[PDB]
């Protein structure tokens, strides 16, 4: 299994969501670059994980799931087996992460991308070990209920460019957005 990431689009305010949706009108373009990014896999025979809690699965339209060419992944404790056109289902983070070193995933997964929502970027984002952070900043502030954790800055270094990232300025419905790579190793 290849690299651990979490991606995400935040407002200034910090937020992820409102109400099961994003708290900005689509942005057709951010959601191609989440699209390409946890899609692309530069090893054969493999395919990226997307893990994510329960919530964020259902709040993906239902045309888009499971995310495809992906094996998708459900957080939950509630549930007791994977939703309708899941993969696999989990009660933790890192059940799921243990899951992916078992024989029926250890040589299918490349990249895992943990897509949402905040309780689980919270845990990744404070558990020891190698991690990025691909994070679109939407640069206004909107109305949320759902916000995403802190960074803290002194162990992820916002790197000053990516392949496959472009670094300018981007805007789509007036509003102006950014990409962003951050990595920690501790
Ligand atoms: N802007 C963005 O990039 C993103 C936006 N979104 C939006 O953000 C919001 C996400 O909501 P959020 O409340 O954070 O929801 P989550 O997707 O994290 O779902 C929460 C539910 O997931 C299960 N869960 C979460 N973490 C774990 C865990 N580690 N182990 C086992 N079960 C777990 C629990 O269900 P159970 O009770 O069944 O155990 C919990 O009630 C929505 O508005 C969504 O549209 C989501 C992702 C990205």
């Amino acid at each position: 299994v290849g690299s651990l990431n979490c991606i995400v689009a935040v407002s200034q305010n910090m937020g992820i969501g409102k109400n099961g949706d994003l708290p900005w009108p689509p942005l057709r373009n951010e959601f191609r670059y989440f699209q390409r990014m946890t899609t692309t896999s530069s090893v054969e025979g493999k395919q990226n994980l997307v893990i994510m809690g329960k919530k964020t699965w259902f709040s993906i339209p239902e045309k888009n799931r499971p995310l495809k060419g992906r094996i998708n992944l459900v957080l939950s404790r509630e549930l007791k087996e994977p939703p309708q056109g899941a993969h696999f289902l989990s009660r933790s983070l890192d059940d799921a992460l243990k899951l992916t070193e078992q024989p029926e995933l250890a040589n299918k997964v490349d990249m895992v991308w943990i897509v949402g929502g905040s309780s689980v970027y919270k845990e990744a984002m404070n558990h020891p070990g190698h991690l990025k952070l691909f994070v679109t900043r939407i640069m206004q502030d909107f109305e949320s209920d759902t916000f995403f954790p802190e960074i803290d800055l002194e162990k992820y270094k916002l790197l000053p460019e990516y392949p496959g990232v472009l670094s300018d300025v981007q805007e789509e419905k007036g509003i102006k957005y950014k990409f962003e790579v951050y990595e920690k190793n501790d």
